[PDB]
């Protein structure tokens, strides 16, 4: 599925070619973000949902740093079918307010009637200059974290300067061979492109439980976005990831440090709600034929988490 | 496909049990030498037998044909594909064709094991189930190393153990990966992980499942517990938890896998290409994941 001219095809980038006609496949909005500077409250709108794990980064940053109210949301269905992204009833769905769009594409299209790119969530939505401000995650945690500080947030700087380079290098592994590592594997179509990601994955994994051995979090001892944008792949991993992307040279739930951060999280009341695994699972099972043609969902992992228990 | 007339396609009736129940009499007989054994590295039917031919250290009484482990548009095939031998006695590409040599009329589903008697050049018994029995002991007098695994003081319980796991466990995992609807999957398997409930509390305390006797209830099982971390716990969604998670299962796996005669049987890494390879209604991407790296943990069991 993409928008071509304003119109949505689940027919190829398409008849010609590359070209033919070249589709621009990035976030092609990336807006918020400038020297100076941030906003409102009341005045942006937050597109979701609980499957993407993409989108899971800016829920729990809506919630760490208490925008809740300040920030309203529209919430799209767990099934991704002909018409991608949409807003029909069902689980876990809030509708398009302002636009009341059955579909994402359409959300694209009210501002830019002719759009052509990818059509995804999340995006930060302004509601003043009625279009996309920016929709690319990585930067939208930072529009967050930084100064709606000014106007009623909870205070939290999940980028500090003194560490922002750490933070940096580690953002970017676990972005190129984990976040986007486990659908580089779901999605190969030959052995070799499967092994050549999958492998990388858990050389990534090894790493990450080292690092974290005396420590309680990524970056210094500090909850930073190094963590939130690492936590909302494990919480989809061993009840998702392992089985349908086939990412299963172990579990999570094997890398002891690892699941202690996943713990860690899972448990924050704040974050805790932005969690929704019923619905992921529905997503992936249900919305991926390529690689799950009956769209049969496991009757899970049994319990695929823990909880919070090894302090003194 | 089946063999129709036949005749291989992908109106009659075929029948769905095996055909062959040959063997089984009073008399055996059992020469050596005599018999020819079809069987593979991937199928856990097969996988009994093959065991069963090395407990009985029946080795070189019984030659064996290995399939190939790709299960294509022709079905279990002989073509020089990775991991085994051929068939040195009809020098056949497909496993359809055997059936074929001895009744070029024959209407069934072709399947292994195989217990071929070279000489009638002829099935005997195609039938996993039965195969084990007379494996057990129709070469007793011949050179078989002593063994009992149908010892007759147990029948009853081995025969009762043996209809709950094969329904809903050995054919579970099948039907619950072939299962087409949310609804039937659900029919299949939340009845399977009950049998390993009951199977783990029947196995508390015991070394085996009947008697103190490494039965043929532990055969008939073990086929399907190999091979459930691996590959059925993902590619047939049969992941409610693994055999990892049950203690005493995993106990007997361990205990079975480690056993000399029997370690030789299994080869998980053909196992999974097969399945991986040939369901492609399951698994169309055919990508055989990687994938867990100790499916059964090691082995220590004593005092």
């Amino acid at each position: 599925g993409l928008l071509i001219d304003g119109v949505w095809r689940d027919a190829w980038y398409d008849t010609k070619s590359s070209g033919g006609r070249f589709v621009r496949k990035e976030s092609q909005y990336r807006g918020g973000l400038d020297a100076g500077f941030r906003g409102e409250p009341g005045r942006y709108h937050l597109y979701a949902g609980f499957a993407c794990p993409w989108a899971h980064r800016v829920l729990i940053m809506r919630a760490l740093k208490g925008l809740e109210e300040m920030i309203s949301v529209s919430m799209v269905n767990a099934y991704m079918g002909e018409n991608g992204w949409t807003f029909l009833p069902g689980d876990d769905v809030v509708p398009d307010s302002i636009n009341g769009a059955d579909y994402l594409y359409q959300v694209y299209t009210a501002a830019d009637p002719t759009y052509t790119g990818r059509v995804t969530i999340p995006i930060l939505w302004d509601k003043v200059e009625k279009r996309i401000l920016n929709n690319e995650s990585s930067e939208i945690i930072r529009i967050l974290n930084s100064a709606f500080d000014d106007v009623g947030a909870l205070p939290g700087d999940y980028y500090p300067a003194e560490f922002r380079p750490e933070i940096d290098r580690i953002n970017a592994r676990v972005y190129e061979t984990l976040n986007n590592g486990v659908y580089r594997s779901g999605f190969a179509t030959t052995q070799e492109a499967y092994e050549e990601a999958f492998y990388p994955l858990f050389d990534t994994l090894d790493w990450l439980e080292e690092h974290l051995t005396g420590r309680e979090w990524l970056v210094g001892d500090r909850l930073t976005e190094a963590d939130i944008r690492l936590f909302p792949t494990l919480v989809r991993f061993d009840a998702i990831y392992h089985g349908h992307f086939k990412c299963n040279l172990r579990r999570i739930a094997d890398y002891p440090n690892l699941s202690r951060l996943v713990g860690k999280l899972a448990s924050h009341e704040r974050v805790a709600p932005t969690i929704n695994l019923r619905h992921a699972k529905a997503h992936y099972y249900g919305s991926h034929p390529s690689v799950n043609p009956t769209g049969i969902v496991p009757v899970g992992p049994a319990q695929p988490l823990p909880g919070l228990t090894l302090q003194s």
